[PDB]
């Protein structure tokens, strides 16, 4: 788990390169939201990375909110943090269970 300033794959902080990863997805939740919030695929399965604290995703159902789920299991995320606020992700853990 990274929760540091330094991303853990600086390699994918560049936008063009997660959403590439994206090329073609096969599942339901939508790719730029994906791509957005952090993740690139690793070609395997559903399987998804932040490129900051390097926390993985899969298994993701239809309805499911890439940054719902960017806070639920890796609040520490200092991208996470960046992007979306405190108060986002306090109240991700206040209305969600793991
Ligand atoms: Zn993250």
């Amino acid at each position: 788990a990274d929760s540091h300033m330094l991303p853990r794959n600086p390699s994918m902080a560049d936008y063009e390169a997660r959403i590439f990863t994206f090329g073609t997805w096969i599942y339901s939740v939508n790719k730029e939201q994906l791509a957005r919030a952090g993740f690139y695929a690793l070609g395997e399965g559903d399987k998804v990375k932040c490129f900051h604290c390097g926390g993985g995703l899969t298994d993701w159902k239809p309805s499911e909110d890439p940054w719902e789920q960017h806070a639920k299991w890796y609040p520490g995320c200092k991208y996470l943090l960046e992007q979306k606020g405190q108060e986002y992700i306090n109240n991700i853990h206040l209305t969600h269970s793991l």
